[PDB]
């Protein structure tokens, strides 16, 4: 269980992302989670911050630091993951995460994770599964 019924939610299996307001969604979007080599965990993560013109930095699973200046970012925790809008990725659908192999988190459409930033609040829960 997480909070009142509001949260970001994803389904990697089904490569689809959501926002949830009212236990129902605010967002419905198609995504791509992280690559098979370094899979996404799915379960319960947390947007304790929603972002605008964020930058997805860090280090690759290889030890190769990176950046991805994102329009909208939810730096979620304890899992490494992070849901975000992805203007750089033109695909979302059936399993891209394996073929396109994008890092470890969920690559959400630029149009939706904005909405998100607009509905989710610092403290909203994040899910992928
Ligand atoms: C979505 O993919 C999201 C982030 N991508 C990555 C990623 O690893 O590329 C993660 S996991 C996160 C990345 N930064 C940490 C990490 O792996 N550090 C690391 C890894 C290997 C070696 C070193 C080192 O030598 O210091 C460090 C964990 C995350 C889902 C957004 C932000 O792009």
């Amino acid at each position: 269980g997480h909070m009142e019924d509001t949260y970001i939610e994803v389904d990697l299996e089904n490569q689809h992302m959501w926002y949830y307001k009212d236990g129902k969604v605010a967002l419905e979007t198609d995504i791509v989670s992280g690559k098979p080599t370094t899979p996404t965990p799915a379960g319960v993560f947390y947007v304790w911050n929603k972002e605008e013109d964020a930058t997805l930095k860090g280090t690759n699973d290889d030890g190769t630091p990176y950046e991805s200046p994102v329009n909208y970012w939810m730096p979620i925790d304890w899992t490494g993951v992070g849901i975000h809008d992805s203007d750089w990725q033109p695909e979302y659908g059936g399993d891209l995460w394996k073929t396109r192999g994008s890092h470890g988190c969920i690559n959400t459409p630029p149009s939706v994770m904005k909405e998100l930033f607009g509905m989710v609040e610092k403290g909203t829960p994040v899910l992928v599964f």
